[PDB]
């Protein structure tokens, strides 16, 4: 029910995209495939999608920040931001790092991220 190389799991469609890019570039490789960097509402949907990033669990640019208005977060697939992971001492909440990069450190966890940094990503579609 997924088009070949993506992953299924409860109705939507999960890709990792190893290509190290910023957050833009790789949501617009996402797009370019008819998807978005994806967003995590469940711990099984991230369980998942953690399984999706090599046996490194690589950190990976997720679709959501709070770059318009700090505190305020949001995803790019019209999700409400409800279920986080932040890493102790996360989130900054300076615009300055304001796209969300998860399996960060040894807890493996969200980092509020310098958009312009170069990551791996995880695209979905539903
Ligand atoms: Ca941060």
């Amino acid at each position: 029910e997924c088009p070949t190389d993506w992953k299924l799991f409860d109705g939507t469609c999960y890709l990792f995209n190893p290509s190290v890019l910023h957050w833009a570039d790789a949501q617009e490789s996402c797009m370019k495939e008819g998807a978005s960097l994806a967003s995590i509402h469940s711990l099984e949907q991230y369980t998942f999608v953690k399984e999706l990033t090599t046996a490194a669990l690589t950190p990976s640019w997720l679709g959501g920040g709070d770059c318009q208005v700090s505190t305020r977060w949001f995803w790019m697939d019209g999700t409400s931001m409800d279920f986080t992971d932040w890493c102790y001492a996360q989130p900054d909440t300076t615009l300055t790092e304001c796209c969300i990069q998860m399996n960060v450190g040894v807890g493996k966890c969200w980092d509020d991220t310098p958009c312009t940094h170069l990551h791996s990503s995880i695209c979905a579609k539903t």
